[PDB]
């Protein structure tokens, strides 16, 4: 073709595709190539990424001439966003790129594309879910994966599928959030068992409040499709705890609170609270006392309400990893499950023998402090 | 007093007061005193601030408790009655459910707070927060302490304020009530100002420094009383840079100058300028080389005077159109070696005629930043 990449589309539709797709970009590009998005004119426009974690968008254009070119996605993503709000002309000129926008104009740079890497190809449809259902059940186990590199056990969030029940669980030691929902399977009797690196995992799930549906594929690499959008990401090589074993099926003892009122209670005690370390929790018949702090620096103490049954139980938690684990329930009421001090408490959203735990959806398993 | 001091008032009201003196060992402490129907939050520095409020004083006294600690806890409390008695070396704070023991610092070693001066003159909240928050993006944040102040020059029942870094000058003019005859000027620290000024509802604000001045500003009003350090640098002269005339002179749309700084500085290396080129009807603002990417744009402007280029920093440029306060900005130049005047527009008409190519008069606004340009 004498006439290279020439096409038209709209600027909130080309700006929102191109921010998608050069967010995944690398932190610190070995070539200048790298740090570039890959534009395709055909129908449609595709705008693809390169990565440990690969995206792929496709959005409608005006297609004037079709061809391939490569320019710096993160400063594309900026114009992109800034432009005025009309159509946006786009056409390659050599090695530049006239954009043009209203009355602004723009000439950027281009690099070559037969340098680019190709973009892995997706594995075959597991299942699917709606965007929904996926998006708030990422959110809720998320918070439980650990956040440091140096320890990449505890940075993905496990991925059991059997069938059309998909279980979905993290941690990073000090707790375990584990998720039970169902799903669209492609077909029954598919057995899959991942580790997916959680922060994007949790970002691609957040994106997907589109609606539309979200399609898994997993036949190394997790396929997300979905919304003219397709993405891949390696998976983690790492073991996972047994968790559906480390879950008690009974409790010594079991407290029933607001979760709002806690939430705040926690808040106000642990101002005192040398580092944020811990809360001190003195349950017994209907009541908890919550302390925190020594005398140097203060004292704080606070009495709630609480249906309780068992005998009386002192337990110490460290504040934020209680508070996340109260605001994942996404309920009014919270259950505590306990046994001893040493040992970790159940949270669930919501006459001396044993108790049974209830079956729910969602549990948060969060070890004691000492 | 065998019982030391006991009170109890509304936890907004000593949240809000204590909030208020705690945010500037016996110096990380604020000292609670409680004397008939009132209790006083004192807290010293280079910055003294103190809050009077309303309380129920069961017993006087005084304690001095750490701010910090105290501001986070009255924030946080249940929206109750809050509960203070002061037990020996401990604080106990009795609040709904919620209970606190504070330990307490040594009454003795805190220093008192300075004595304000006497009164200078009152304006409205409203106006004394506008106006300071206006010329406060000038001043620098460095070393150089000649421009780390705002400038308060008062003239009878008029008041000048002005701020710089020697790249651009804010300056704004106000009426006030002067409690003469006073023909003083002062330096102010602008970080401090600027905080005091947006902190205060809002009962009009009292400026306390008839011969006299060195060398605290106090400021008053809403049972609220600060003293704060002057500056002993002297502010740059200034008046030279306000012609009576321009050699050319643009209006422009304010907000589609700033959206238009913002898309095309996206390709300007380190951010350091973006050129525009005035003509007859039209703007052309550009910047970048093409190594990263070229950008240009072209805005209406109803422009008078022999076509000009100027190069700007973009944030001072940004900077200057936001605190315009107006639709538009009337840009005015002078020579090539000098800053271009960015005054608000009000209510109008075509900027030139009927004065043609001629010089332009300068017309009067409260407000005016001085923006030099990239050499």
């Amino acid at each position: 073709g004498l006439t290279d990449l020439t096409f038209r589309l709209l600027r909130e539709s080309f700006a929102d595709a191109v921010s998608w797709v050069a967010k995944n970009l690398p932190a610190r590009p070995a070539v200048p190539v790298l740090s570039g998005v890959l534009l395709t004119g055909s129908n449609g426009l595709t705008i693809s990424g390169f990565d440990y974690e690969v995206s792929e968008a496709q959005v409608g254009a005006e297609i004037v001439s079709p061809g391939s070119v490569l320019v710096s996605g993160r400063l594309l993503s900026d114009i992109t966003r800034a432009l005025p709000n009309k159509p946006v002309d786009v056409h390659v000129e050599g090695n530049r790129v006239a954009l043009t926008c209203g009355n602004a104009r723009f000439s950027l740079p281009t690099m070559p594309v037969e340098d680019y890497p190709t973009l892995p190809t997706l594995p075959e449809e597991t299942g699917l879910l709606p965007a929904e259902l996926f998006a708030e059940a990422i959110s809720q186990v998320a918070i439980a994966a650990g956040r440091d590199d140096t320890l990449p056990m505890l940075t993905g969030i496990r991925v059991e599928i059997l069938g059309e029940t998909v279980v979905l669980a993290a941690t990073d030691r000090f707790r375990l959030a584990v998720r039970e929902l169902k799903w669209s399977a492609s077909s029954p009797d598919i057995e899959a068992a991942v580790l997916v690196p959680a922060k994007t995992l949790a970002e691609a799930a957040k994106a997907g409040i589109g609606g539309s549906d979200v399609r898994l594929s997993l036949g190394g690499l997790l396929g997300i499709s979905g919304n003219g959008k397709r993405s891949t990401t390696r998976l983690l090589d790492a073991e996972f705890p047994k968790f559906r074993q480390l879950l008690p099926t009974e409790h010594t003892a079991v407290a029933t609170m607001d979760v709002a009122e806690l939430i705040e209670a926690i808040k106000l005690v642990a101002l005192v609270a040398d580092r944020g370390a811990q809360v001190r929790m003195e349950f017994a018949d209907g009541s908890v006392r919550l302390s925190a702090g020594a005398d140097d620096v203060g004292r704080a103490e606070e009495d709630l309400v609480v249906d309780y049954a068992g005998e009386p139980l002192t337990i110490a938690f460290n504040p934020t990893y209680l508070t996340d684990g109260l605001s994942s329930l996404r309920s009014e009421r919270v259950s505590f499950g306990f046994t001893t001090a040493g040992k970790p408490a159940l949270l669930r959203p919501v006459g001396n023998g044993p108790f049974p735990a209830v079956s729910t959806d969602y549990v948060y398993l969060l070890m004691p402090v000492r």
